[PDB]
């Protein structure tokens, strides 16, 4: 219906811009290629042993088509767990880190860069959450 459709325009939206971040500047860090795929598993199986929730520039990239974030919030704890498995996995001072410290950093200043639209389309997907959620259960 029409509240649903809309919700999933702002999704669109939002997706849009966490998208653009990614792509423009994160995957753009120089040396970031270790980042930018999941590690393969059966190349490195003491990696999904020590790491719980791995993550990684193109699982990022999948989970905005998905729309799994619909706030900087949960987009941004995704983010830091690059860091934070780095940290564990590579050791806190590894170039590798650096590196991930860098992507990081750069996703913030981004983040910020575009801080009052994206609270105001943060702020449009909840009010048309609502908005969808009342219109299905009223159905």
């Amino acid at each position: 219906g029409t509240e649903n459709l809309y919700f999933q325009s702002m999704q669109v939206a939002f997706s849009f811009i966490l998208d653009n971040i990614v792509t423009q500047k994160m995957m753009a860090v120089p040396d970031s290629w270790p980042f930018h795929h999941p590690v393969n598993k059966k190349f490195v199986p003491d990696y999904y042993k020590m790491i719980v929730n791995p993550v990684d520039l193109e699982t990022i990239r999948k989970n905005i088509s998905k729309h799994k974030y619909q706030s900087r919030e949960s987009f941004l704890d995704d983010v830091n767990l690059i860091l934070a498995n780095s940290v564990k996995y590579n050791g806190p001072e590894s170039q590798y880190t650096k590196t991930a410290q860098e992507i990081v950093n750069i996703c913030y200043q981004t983040i910020t860069e575009y801080d009052e639209h994206l609270t105001q389309l943060e702020k449009d997907i909840c009010t048309a959450k609502e908005a969808a959620l009342e219109e299905a259960e009223l159905e």
